[PDB]
C-alpha cells in the first residue's frame, strides 16, 4: 500500500472546557476563541486539554468534519467521524487506542477519561463547535430514555452534524458526553444519546 495517510486530519483548538454561567442565565452564550477570533473560517487550519474541530483537507480547503475534547492525554470523538483514522495536531500524530462502534465512541492516546455525570432533572450545557461559527454554550435539559439494557440521557439533535464529537458538560465542568451519536427511538424520532449517562 501506501505509507502516506489517506486524509489529512488535523484537529484545531477551539475553546476551554469548562461550564459557562452566562450560558446558565441566558440559555446560550459565546465563548471565547484566541488575539479574539470575530469569525471562524473553516478553510483554513487555525496536545493538551480543550474542545478542538476536525477538519479534513480537500484541494479547496478544510472542511470540519467533526469536534473532540483532549483530556489526561487522551482525545476523544466520535467513531463514524474518524472511522479510526490517524490525527495530526500541529505535526504530532495520534494514533487510535480504544472504539466502541455501537457507542459510536473513539479514543487516542489511552482510555476513556470523561468523567461528567448526569441524573435525571439535571441540566447540562452542549460546547457546540459547529462548522463555520465560533463556540456557543447553549443550556439543555437531557431526557431519559430506556433501552435495550438499560437506560441512557439525550439531547435533542439541535446543531449542525459537524458538530459531532463536541462536549456536553455538567456544573462541575467534567464532561458527561459527546454530542452527535444519532440513535433511532421507540417512536420513530432521532435524537443525540449521551453515555457515562448508560447504566446496565
Amino acid at each position: 500500500g501506501s505509507h502516506m495517510l489517506e486524509a489529512d486530519l488535523e484537529l484545531e483548538r477551539a475553546a476551554d472546557v469548562r461550564w459557562e454561567e452566562q450560558a446558565e442565565i441566558s440559555g446560550s452564550s459565546p465563548i471565547l476563541s484566541i488575539s479574539i477570533k470575530n469569525e471562524e473560517e473553516e478553510q483554513t487550519l487555525g496536545l493538551e486539554d480543550g474542545a478542538y474541530r476536525i477538519k479534513q483537507k480537500g484541494i479547496l480547503g478544510y472542511s470540519q468534519i467533526g469536534a473532540g475534547v483532549y483530556k489526561e492525554g487522551t482525545f476523544h470523538t466520535m467513531w463514524h467521524v474518524t472511522r479510526g483514522a490517524v490525527l495530526m495536531h500541529k505535526g504530532k500524530r495520534i494514533e487510535p487506542s480504544w472504539a466502541d462502534v455501537k457507542k459510536d465512541l473513539i479514543s487516542y492516546g489511552g482510555g476513556w477519561k470523561l468523567e461528567g455525570e448526569w441524573k435525571e432533572g439535571e441540566e447540562v450545557q452542549v460546547l457546540a463547535l459547529e462548522p463555520g461559527k465560533n463556540p456557543r454554550a447553549v443550556q439543555t435539559k437531557p431526557g431519559l430514555f430506556k433501552t435495550n439494557t438499560g437506560t441512557i440521557g439525550c439531547v435533542s439533535l439541535d446543531f449542525s452534524p459537524g458538530t459531532s464529537g463536541s462536549p456536553i458538560v455538567d456544573k462541575k465542568g467534567k464532561v458527561v458526553g459527546l454530542y452527535g451519536n444519532g440513535v433511532v427511538t421507540r417512536s420513530g424520532a432521532y435524537v443525540s444519546a449521551i453515555a457515562n449517562t448508560e447504566k446496565s
